[PDB]
């Protein structure tokens, strides 16, 4: 049996203000909806999920966190977005899609702080934030999704991006580069090329073909298309390359979003 | 392989009238297709699962296997309204999807008697009514889904409901609550708050985000949201108080529906 | 890890030519995504995949390939139709969901010769067509679905079909009756009469009861439904007949659609 519980007040939500909702440690959190009003999803800047002090997910803002779920064809309502630690999507492969899917969820059992902040802009009409907690047994933090953002600059012609972070023993369930003038894209690890030069057109195809929703100005390179999660990039140490060539037709910054997976540490990632 | 068959006709099919659905007892009932037509759902009153003459199931009208459908986002179609044995959005834990849902499918085996009773308005245009059967092979009517009414009177302030029936070893999948004026609900086991008091719009905030639709001037509890039948309320015999806590701001009749569910008996709920 | 490719140039792409895609062997092809302008779907006739120079599947042209997605309800785009090799909608009974989906994946190894071979209408305006790749590790052909096409006279009133091949060993997933005057149909094997006379409003209700689409002008016997493969006909050495009770309202000539599926036999069916 799951709780559906409705977290403490959020202390001193107002504009320009910087607030965090501290989750209590003990139960293990599924998914977290979080109630706005009086400001806007961009209005609610630098989000991040902190186990312990240490950072595991980052939304530059809860926007972010809007096309997170969008993409994934997840439940959008106007007021609301919520966290979705246990992935709906997941399907398993030598045991069953439940397993799979709530094996991602945010247990808490053995850590000392699991807080979410995040800075509320000062154009803010009137900020009014709540939060709602659908929780279950608890377990360790275990296995979970670490969004990492990363800035790059995009040239017109070809750009190639060598140089994201490959923690050991971690994977990568997809890559998204948010940029406007991106016409293809191609991956490779150690010279194998896993994505030929596919054109966003092809590629937002093949997305599209496995229920996932096309964001603007982005092109999304999922590594966990079918579900299955050993679909995803396996980091191993003796990868000597993890490159990404980009065919631009403009020149700007490219926001590079790269979702990890891995069994959260202490010490790791 | 599974045997789509053409039902015997209804006998006695004509307003004001009283019908039955007599089943062949030998094979499982996964779905009964039901085509109606000179007469609304809400003209078939008084809809009655009867297993050797015993209550299984029970609707006031016609209207609410519609809704109970529709509510899972299930094929809905005019002109016919099916009866779901087979819960099609079960999901397996430690068995396979299929199992899970296979599992509630209408078994008739050891039955003396398998029927659907039912009364035909008196306003009923000119009814005309059909019955298609998805069979498979027989078993033991064993897990089934037992829907009961109860109509309890809802005050404008706080009400309280802590006298449904707890079959011991059975489990409750859903309750749902029919009321014009309800704002929040809590649901409480043994003093252990399982749902908070969540306000409506919350509440079914979560219900949609399970793929579930939200029923008009209606409260719904669903105990299996993920599919996971585990995850619904386990009857225990040592339960000493299931309570539930109705925030209304009307003065009304509400009719409280409670989806059980356990292993069928000939002298069980 | 999947590996997206963009498959080489389609040779001598012109009006009235005889073109095909070879592909190249040693892995398994899931998905091959064909991009086509200049030229529509019904213009790209007598699609046939072949194996080592032997039939597999056939397409009187390349529209049944989008109708044949379109009732499962994959995703249709304009200007792409895709070879659904890998069946997204199966369902694992003792093994997982995607076991069960994946095993219908493409495999080449031991294969000497891997085409889907077609030809281009003479009034194609400017046919363009290329082709991607959405392969992974190789496996044998193995289990396979083998699309055969047969034309038989349908009359106004009663038509029986029994002469349709029987492959022993050999499963049958699906029956597609493309007339425009079919009403109802039975199935029968060994006069066991697995599928009453149903009526085309009642058969095409349990369809879209699956999450099917209803194609124009044809009468679909599924007997995948619930994406169990166990579901399916198994042609037993021992059937005595299997029988198809056609009525009409129409005397035409029928095109019989019948999805076979069996372990991909090198002297095989
Ligand atoms: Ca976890
Ligand atoms: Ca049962
Ligand atoms: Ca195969």
């Amino acid at each position: 049996m799951r709780s559906f519980l409705n977290l403490n007040s959020i202390p001193n939500v107002a504009a320009g203000n910087s607030c965090s909702i501290k989750l209590p440690i003990g139960q293990t959190y599924e998914v977290i909806d979080l109630r706005y009003s009086g400001v806007t999803p961009s209005q609610i800047k630098n989000v991040r999920v902190e186990l312990d002090g240490r950072l595991l997910s980052t939304y530059k803002t809860l926007n972010d966190l809007i096309l997170e779920n969008t993409r994934h064809k997840r439940k959008i309502k106007a007021g609301v977005v919520s966290f979705h630690f246990v992935r709906p999507e997941m399907k398993g492969v030598n045991v069953t899609d439940l397993v799979q899917q709530r094996m991602f969820a945010l247990g808490t059992v053995g850590l000392t702080t699991c807080e979410i902040k995040f800075d509320i802009d000062e154009a803010a009409a009137g900020p009014k934030l709540s939060a709602i907690a659908q929780k279950s047994v608890g377990t360790a933090p275990s296995w979970l999704t670490m969004r990492r953002n990363f800035f790059k600059q995009l040239n017109n012609g070809t750009t190639e991006i060598a140089d994201l972070p490959r923690p050991v023993g971690y994977r990568i369930a997809a890559i998204h580069i948010k940029a406007a003038g991106v016409d293809a894209v191609e991956f490779q690890i150690d010279g194998t090329k896993w994505r030929d030069l596919l054109k966003k057109a092809d590629n937002d195809y093949i997305l599209e073909q496995y229920g996932k929703a096309v964001l603007d100005n982005t092109y999304t390179i999922d590594f966990m298309l079918e579900g299955d999660v050993y679909q995803s990039v396996l980091l191993d140490q003796m990868i000597q390359d993890l490159r990404l060539k980009i065919d631009s037709t403009m020149d700007e910054q490219a926001e590079i979003i790269v979702e990890y997976m891995g069994v959260w540490s202490r010490n790791g990632f």
